[PDB]
């Protein structure tokens, strides 16, 4: 007897060419569809509308990289400088994505949805519940940006989605109202790009556990770029400078007789 | 006083927003550019033309997934079924990409560029050198497809770039001429999709060591999809069936006294 | 000039690396072993001789479980794809988590919670576990049972009780639960994961270090499988189609955009 | 019809279908009860052979010496980066392990490879060996140290060589060859000593481990340290790491306006 080891629903390569949710890639190309549509097929088994496609495109472009200093890029750079090939080097950087690096996108969407359903018109109760049980509000706050120096990417994304699409964004609207409240207590408690993207993705009807995929995929663009960049330079193996390390170590000691 | 630890050329986040090869992502979005343009900027520090961008788009779409049975997808499925979160699960599948899984794109591009430079009008000489020093020509050959049943994705890509763009494609042209020679020897020695993509990328002036990025990035779309699919099904931990394993092990023996 | 990171366990600025203050060459010359270096780098304390003897056995017993489980099979898939050893083992290690290896840590965590919150209320523990967690980690086996006991559990429990002086409240608690659970169903035995998890908790190791023993031990096996496949010149793996349930969409034409 | 099954994979080293897992035919519980150790399980699973007591003592010392080299090197630092990003231990250690390869750890394998080739191709021709290395490789792997020299040798090398020659009967042709090479190279330049990577690489080759298994000792040993660093960072509740900007040479494009799409 032979029972299947796994079950798949999204793709199939047993036919003439691979099929994404029933559609051939070459036919998707010939009829004008794009990367964003293949994302919808493989992650949601649904061809996105044009307005959804334009938003997916912009989220990925905006999320593609944040410079070499952050953990995902720097992990890929460390591996590149150790002479590791591209896929394995990028896998090391991608391993950094989780609760602290990228997690604000998923978490902001998760809790701003919970606020929409459990505190529809009780923002102080939401902030109060967050203050006791979570701490800082995911998606709110910036070290440099403020009300009079807002994030241009948030401005653009909010402007594009409200002026160039007809999409209903309950979570984003809630976050935008929270921004009005939070900026009162402290001026730098703005809606940041992670909260904006996290709320928009929740409003686009993607499964909750797929939301991290947009950050993972986008930052893979940057991590590949950094691997290529380090290989273009013939970079050498990295050792962190000693003065950058607080060696709070035990004093040198003699091993006791066994 | 402090020698820099690393050098980066492709991106910077010290300004108002991240800059990709000098360009702000929000401004790229507002002026109609896409994911494919961000790929060109971060992997080659050059803005693609519209025709180049259309080709990059199609390469990523065609490469996004090849079903759950191949090593990259299956590695991500194994990790998903072990309860591993999406970024780490995809990183395990990505680790499978290398000389045997995905490697044909890079090798085809490398050797067909060498053919354009060392055998400009000497296809028999190129094929002769390949058999001596390499063996089979990467990008040539297919297990099922043949001259009278070619790969529809190759047909499409070659047709699109020939008829819908004015790009000069010496590597692709060389491969298409080689196809005439090899198919004259054996009907199934057609130009395959890996060879087509590898040659086109070289003709787009991407570095040889960047070619793999297109496969790594594209297959990340599918690996994310498979992770989502397995989580939608609540699949269980996988153990390979014993009848699928040839246990060519030592006979059980008693441990000798020490 | 503010430090980027802070470390407390090791230092290589001297003549040789120092593990919790001790030089490795000196540890070697005075008769210490791998288990002692584990204690220094994970707990900044030299183990007692009995602690080292237990650590040694836990690692030996956990080193491998055959090629069919997710960690080894992940390393084998990577080996057959031509990936080098460290990266191939990294793919197998990525499989270790709540379902593959996690029972060791969870058994330790919940049997500690039972010892402190239900010292003489096993039904309250079993009831609370069934309500809030589900199956008891470390209990149950698909093949082993009262009729087919586990030799490694027999050995480990026997070694602890007859060859050491260690007090093992967590392991003792699990052994009492085993008496209750096996009465319901013969296969609800204390398994090897539960045995090791309880012992590690009883040795006063930090709770978040417990997974290290499984991670380290199975790295031995994953390296072995990588070597084994490379000795055989194995080829790239593709899962057989008949092993996959393709519950996919029907082939469809793409709609005009 | 019915499916005709052909095995997907073949294994020779281990089997869990019996009463307990078998490592090259031996039960771990029985290995434990008869006094064997971690080093013996390493020998079984990587080489399908029970080590002798002296081979086991050498394996033990190699692993202990290789367990960690501080937090600044790439493997440890990768595990630290992932720990400070909140990643769980197995995945964090996997990120540091990904750094191990031709540049980080590779000197052990390269030293073993080329000093065995010297034993087989230049048995009594050290100058010929050095000449070939300069032409085809460059510096001799396992020779040289930036700080240590003949006046300040590596104590771990001294200890390992002393232990093997005074506390065991092992024949170490590769190690012996390297020790003679050291005499020639140190005459050229005082810091061209035999370093710990060359010592371990040669000893492992002399233990009859396959060349492609040599990296296993570094991978396994440094997993001990990488686990330790993950635990250490979690004990401290360290924060997400961002490399300071002044540590980065931003040789980037100037800020530019995006051209209109044509
Ligand atoms: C030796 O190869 P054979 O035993 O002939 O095997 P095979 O049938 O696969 O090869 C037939 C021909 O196609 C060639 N060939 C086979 N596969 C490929 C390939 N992937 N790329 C290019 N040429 C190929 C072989 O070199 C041979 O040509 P030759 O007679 O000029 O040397
Ligand atoms: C740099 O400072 P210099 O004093 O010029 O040293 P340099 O790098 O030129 O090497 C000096 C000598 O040591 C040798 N050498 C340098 N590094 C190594 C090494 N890692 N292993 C072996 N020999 C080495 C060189 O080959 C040269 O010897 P040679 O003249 O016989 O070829
Ligand atoms: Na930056
Ligand atoms: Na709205
Ligand atoms: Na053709
Ligand atoms: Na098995
Ligand atoms: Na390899
Ligand atoms: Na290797
Ligand atoms: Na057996
Ligand atoms: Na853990």
């Amino acid at each position: 007897i032979v029972e299947p080891l796994i079950r798949t629903t999204i793709s199939d390569d047993r036919g003439e060419e691979p099929r994404y949710a029933g559609y051939a890639a070459s036919e998707l190309c010939s009829k004008g569809y794009g990367i964003e549509d293949v994302i919808g097929l493989l992650w949601n088994k649904k061809l996105p509308t044009r307005e959804e496609s334009e938003i997916i495109k912009r989220i990925v472009m905006i999320s593609a990289d944040h410079g070499p200093a952050v953990s995902g890029a720097f992990g890929s750079i460390l591996a590149a400088c150790a002479g590791i090939d591209m896929p394995q080097a990028v896998s090391a950087g991608m391993t950094m994505i989780g609760p602290r690096f990228g997690g604000a996108v998923t978490n902001a969407g998760k809790y701003f949805k919970m606020a929409v359903e459990d505190y529809p018109n009780d923002i102080p109760g939401f902030l109060s519940w967050m203050k006791k049980n979570v701490g800082p509000v995911p998606g709110i706050g910036h070290r440099v940006k403020s009300v009079k120096n807002p994030d241009q990417r948030v401005k653009y994304l909010v402007s594009y989605i409200k002026n160039e699409t007809s999409l209903h964004t309950p979570c984003l609207d809630y976050a935008l109202e929270v921004e009005k409240v939070t900026t009162a207590k402290k001026g730098n408690l703005i809606l940041n790009v992670d909260g904006t993207i996290g709320c928009i993705l929740m409003d686009l009807d993607f499964p909750v556990h797929s939301l991290n995929g947009f950050f993972v995929l986008a930052r893979t663009i940057g991590m590949i770029g950094h691997w290529i960049d380090q290989n273009n330079q013939n970079s050498r193996l990295i050792r962190l400078y000693d003065y950058l390390i607080n060696y709070a170590v035990k004093p040198e000691q003699e091993v006791p007789e066994k």
